[PDB]
């Protein structure tokens, strides 16, 4: 539309995928079971299996996540459509009720590898706050640092299960921080450190910057967790681009 990449965007046809509404130039309540789109040059996801858990994002990266009780599951939150090795991704949150994980979250996916290879499609994971921990079914890589944060590697496996190209077998890399990260203090991602960590132990991503996947396209957002919740919350905050010139 406007923003120069959501031109592009829309101009490489991501509204061709089902879950992709439409660019709001301005702040917008997202409130439907599953939705992807744009609030000014922002890409969000945002999934749910039920409840009223909603976003409210607007067009400064501002998001506010709030969900239910009754165990609803939910994924979403702001960020880019496409990955970038070199990305530094800025944010912070101001509140966060105990969700299950916040996280940066993004995909992968190479259409050239054998299906077969679980490594050409991979759901990664930059962990900074959890009250679950979602790398418990994971393989350790290793211990490294990065803005001054030490964070541990790990790689699973899900077989047969759902994914952005439908329901297949693939990789989950993640990486876990020594500490929770805090509330009301800005914090930054440096992603090239992660990404270096998981190629040393030759856990490689594959292409991050493609519509070629069934259902999303390779997105990077930073996301509000929530598993099998007991009582309702929310979390809020912000996020933004870092990259320098």
């Amino acid at each position: 539309k406007m923003p120069p990449a959501v031109a592009d965007a829309k101009a490489s046809g991501i509204a061709r995928f089902n879950a992709y509404t439409q660019y709001f130039p301005e702040a917008t309540l997202i409130t439907q079971p599953h939705a992807t789109g744009h609030v000014g040059n922002f890409f969000f996801t945002h999934w749910k299996d039920g409840g009223s858990a909603a976003l409210d994002l607007d067009a400064k990266g501002n998001f506010s996540v709030s969900w239910q009780g009754g165990g609803y599951n939910y994924v979403g939150g702001p960020g880019w459509h496409f990955g970038d090795k070199n990305r530094v991704i800025g944010y912070r949150f101001n509140q966060d009720s105990g969700a299950s994980y916040i996280t940066l979250y993004g995909w992968g996916y190479d259409k050239s590898m054998p299906a077969t290879d679980p490594a050409h499609l991979v759901e990664y994971y930059i962990l900074q706050r959890w009250t679950y921990d979602p790398s418990q079914d994971g393989i350790y890589g290793k211990t490294f640092v990065s803005n001054g944060i030490e964070y541990s590697t790990y790689r699973s496996i899900r077989k047969v299960k759902p994914s952005i190209n439908g329901p297949t077998t693939f990789y989950q890399y993640w990486s876990k921080p020594s500490a929770q990260q805090e509330l009301g203090k800005d914090h930054k991602i440096i992603f090239a450190d992660h990404v270096k960590a998981w190629a040393d132990t030759g856990w490689i991503l594959p292409d991050m910057n493609n519509f070629d996947a069934s259902d999303d396209p390779t997105y990077q957002v930073l996301a509000v967790e929530v598993f099998n919740p007991q009582k309702n919350g929310t979390a809020s905050g912000q996020v933004w681009d870092e990259t320098p010139r």
